[PDB]
RNA sequence: CUGCAUGGCUGUCGUCAGCUCGUGUUGUGAAAUGUUGGGUUAAGUCCCGCAACGAGCGCAACCCUUAUCCUUUGUUGCCAG
């Protein structure tokens, strides 16, 4: 059991064959995801994430695709949150030894 | 005396636009990318666009000279009021 929203899809011939073990078939000329084989994955995700949050762990939200570049920063305003929504460019995490100076370099401005 | 032994100095290209690094990326690695591409120039310039983002030196401005004006000042020079 998992509730899922209404599907219409887009790009009727475009899919990645690395998703094959999680594709249920095709309906309305788009390939569709399996919403039963993914339930033990969703039921783990809500629990292992709440465990990191219960250890005060810093959760970083990502939405660089323009469809999500507002949703990532507009889903809450009564909570505190960390987000990235502009191009990663030289990188952020493997390049954190630069970002830790980029924030100081910004705060002087 | 030895620069075919050396710290350097000067000559060459040439005031040419280039040499190199931090971290990310590519490559088995020696190495590359960044520094390319597309507009535009004296110019790795100035922009746009990107697996790059910034940075040191050279480029360039600041700096020196001057056109026309403004402003201060002096002798045994100038002399209007």
């Amino acid at each position: 059991m998992l509730k899922a929203g209404v599907h219409f899809g887009h790009q009727t011939r475009y899919w990645n064959p690395k998703m094959k073990p999680f594709i249920f078939g095709a309906r309305n000329k788009v390939h569709i995801i399996n919403l039963e084989k993914t339930v033990p994955m969703f039921n783990e995700a809500l629990a292992e994430l709440n465990k990191i949050a219960s250890r005060k762990g810093k959760i970083l939200f990502v939405g660089t695709k323009r469809a999500a570049s507002e949703a990532v920063k507009d889903a809450a305003l009564s909570c505190d949150q960390f987000f990235v929504n502009h191009r990663w460019l030289g990188g952020m995490l493997t390049n954190w030894k630069t970002v830790r100076q980029s924030i100081k370099r910004l705060k002087d401005l």
